[PDB]
């Protein structure tokens, strides 16, 4: 049979199975369990729903998200991984050996929890869990560098040096992807609009696809923005009005390396970069420098990188080579490592079969 | 051995399951005498339920115990049913499981109550209630859609995806079979007419029923009126006063898309349909677009379906598929939906049965 | 002395500076005729506003030009101050500061929209649009405070300090006091009533302002008011009989914090203040958590501000100070607020020039 991969964070899982190139089910990882007595328009009323279907319940069902960077509540994650094997995979798991990756940091006591689960709730014939960002410099095709793996919930920094990130130096950042929507949401609504519900905050979301960027520097855009009008890049309203914005565009994700937008102190994706290089011990430091790479849902922004090149550089002694990698492939690179890895007949006996568990 | 009995603003639909066409049929009207004498053939009576109440109206005094299909009183309506089982059926409710419907909108209350009724006095083995339109929706066989339920006394639209009904999705609107027809009361009395006694009363009644139609395109109909074409439709009274209805014909089902043909200052049919869209889910939307259900005995309309499917789809986006399923069976379809679920080979262990109901109390059912 | 008016969604309130207590008080209603005659009963006048057009919405259509605080209609907006100069207060624009409000999340058009009218029409000497809740604070003698100013059709949660909205946190809530009302329709209605039309639905009106009450626990409520009539609560409707009312007071208000049962895809009230609060940085949240400035007459039914005491007690801190501030005239809180900042010689220098706007245009405010 072939090997299975799931990627979780705090927004959308990656599902899939070993040997292709491309992840199967992505979804919103998102459970809704029944709040009260409701009932839906459309559906008549039943128990627990993961989906797009629960953001569609929203009113009925309370909806959570099982992960934030790291599992928090046990039920609700099963909830999603039976749903993901059976409703999005259409297999069964005795016949599937499964790797579902994490994030860096994952404390000893959920790792122990999740192998339990998953050999009994579900019962792979063996299974494996995996560090999120090691998986990305794999799929990444290098034995070193650092990536910086920011998504819907935590932002990371991983030094790693032939096989391993430097533990002590994984830089971790709670600051990252919804943190950007509910931003860019409070700004519009500032502004004489308002979404809270369903459709309009989603909305809010693919407009920081479309119109929001980092730019190089922020009080030269600051200014031109505010200048004239070349940056006004408008959007459509589904009511039909057009929200011209120019400043905000870049004002939102700012938030990465000036966090005091929102109110954030704690050191900036930058600022962190420089001080996970540093945060190690001193030789790597260049190949680190020279293979910072961006993963994840976040770092798709445009102009991040040219800004990282500054950014870097600024604090970092000039004889060191600062380059930034982004695969076009991003905001799956951990599965894509993930599936490769899982794949490989060299790591066949790293497959902790139920016998030893 | 089961039976389905639909309590309506006008009439009651009494049966057996698994038939295909209601076995008892009577006006919900109940009357009481007003002058102390013998009808000769009974004693003394206490009050007339259907035709003995819709013949002798004149000497009585008639009541409509269930306004627009909620239960407004409870005395005229346990004689109501104290009338289905033994006259009409002619057995005894307690060897038969026994499916009554309700309003889309019906207070728990009015549920618990008729069930208190069905046990507690007549004694039947096992009771069903069941909600008016999906019983439409069970009759047109699927499990999803739209149903605009418009009978004698209500007009509703009650959204439906997989079995059960949509209460903040159910629309309600109070103009319906009555209203129109005592419409065309005026715009035929206003053609210089008078329906003066009882049978031509029921003549308005007939009239619109027989002879009437939606007209599509109603606007240049109303030119087609204006420039007199042979559309006017004579009929007899019970007299020889052929009474010609020609134009008013198609003026008065025009109510179900302007309410203000009557007078009220609220959106027809079709709006309202398309508004309960808007508040049903985006995903679900192609589905209601095009399981669009009409019944009642108003929805019998020459013309009402190919209207609705151009009022709708001009207000739909282009990309929609949209479908207005009117069957040819639509007046008794709230019947044939209870009839096929009683007699269905999986109900069995919903009929619930006076173990249930003692046990838990009026709140099971 | 300058004028105040704060153009309400339900009622607007306008007046001098310095005033106490808002000089002209009337709903935001444009009636227009149908059909204008040329006699009293037919309809003389092309508009009638507020009261007058209240006792006249037979031959007039009566619209609320404000939603959820947002003007959507600027031809009958103007019609209401044309209407409170000259027919109301008894002045005249020109020889007037004029103060107006808007409503938080209130676009720059809308704005811009009426800066302009007041200054090119009414051609006022002095004019300050304000915000909503930032008067509030001001009625409540803070620099610093959230603020629910739940109107009538729009509920604002502002967290305020040092004079600044944070706007940042202004979440809305789309239920609000008429919302209410048309919940008490609908479950009065099913306690055996006839409320639809206007009269009917003003009686509605009235049974919620009077009869109401805000349980501090919906659980020991409803099994009491299941069982002994001290809930009951008699009611003399204004053409003789005395009815009354029972749960329907205190399950109507509990849809500010369980819209559910509305059918609405929202949290409470409550629960929004939380999240305003949440969605603040560290430090100014126990100041927020202390000064709730409660305001508005949706924040006026009896235990209102206890019940949100409680609940807030148990969202916030088991280290935090909660507290409410409900002052007794918060009804005009907004308006208080104003006349105390029209007034004021300090402000006096804020006082928009017509000069200024004659340069600037309405893009300053």
């Amino acid at each position: 049979t072939t090997a299975l991969v799931c990627d979780n964070g705090s927004g959308l899982v990656k599902a899939g199975f070993a040997g292709d190139d491309a992840p199967r089910a992505v979804f919103p990882s998102i459970v809704g369990r029944p709040r009260h007595q409701g009932v839906m328009v459309g559906m008549g009323q039943k128990d627990s729903y993961v989906g797009d279907e629960a953001q569609s319940k929203r009113g009925i069902l309370t909806l959570k998200y099982p992960i934030e960077g790291i599992i928090t509540n046990w039920d609700d994650m099963e909830k999603i991984w039976h749903h993901t094997f059976y409703n999005e995979l259409r297999v069964a798991p005795e016949e599937h050996p499964t790797l579902l990756t994490e994030a860096p940091l994952n404390p000893k006591a959920n790792r122990e929890k999740m192998t339990q689960i998953m050999f009994e709730t579900f019962n792979v014939p063996a299974m494996y869990v995996a560090i999120q960002a090691v998986l990305s410099l794999y799929a990444s095709g290098r034995t070193t560098g650092i990536v910086l793996d920011s998504g819907d919930g935590v932002t990371h920094n991983v030094p790693i040096y032939e096989g391993y990130a430097l533990p002590h130096a994984i830089m971790r950042l709670d600051l990252a992807g919804r943190d950007l929507t509910d931003y860019l949401m409070k700004i519009l609504t500032e502004r004489g609009y308002s979404f809270v519900t369903t459709a309009e905050r989603e909305i809010v979301r693919d407009i920081k696809e479309k119109l929001c960027y980092v730019a190089l520097d922020f009080e030269n855009e600051m200014a031109t923005a505010a200048s004239s009008s070349s940056l006004e890049k408008s959007y459509e309203l589904p009511d039909g009005q057009v929200i011209t914005i120019g400043n905000e565009r870049f004002r939102c994700p700012e938030t990465l390396f000036q966090p005091s937008f929102i109110g954030m102190e704690s050191a900036g994706i930058h600022e962190t970069t420089y001080n996970s290089i540093m945060k190690c011990d001193i030789d790597i430091r260049k190949d680190l420098y020279a293979n910072n790479v961006m993963s994840g849902g976040t770092t798709m922004y445009p102009g991040i990188a040219d800004r990282m090149q500054k950014e870097i550089t600024a604090l970092a002694p000039s004889t060191m080579k600062i380059k930034i990698i982004a695969p076009p492939e991003r905001k799956y690179s951990v599965w894509i490592g993930g599936s490769i890895l899982a794949s490989l007949s060299t790591f066949q006996q790293m497959w902790i079969t139920k016998q030893e568990y």
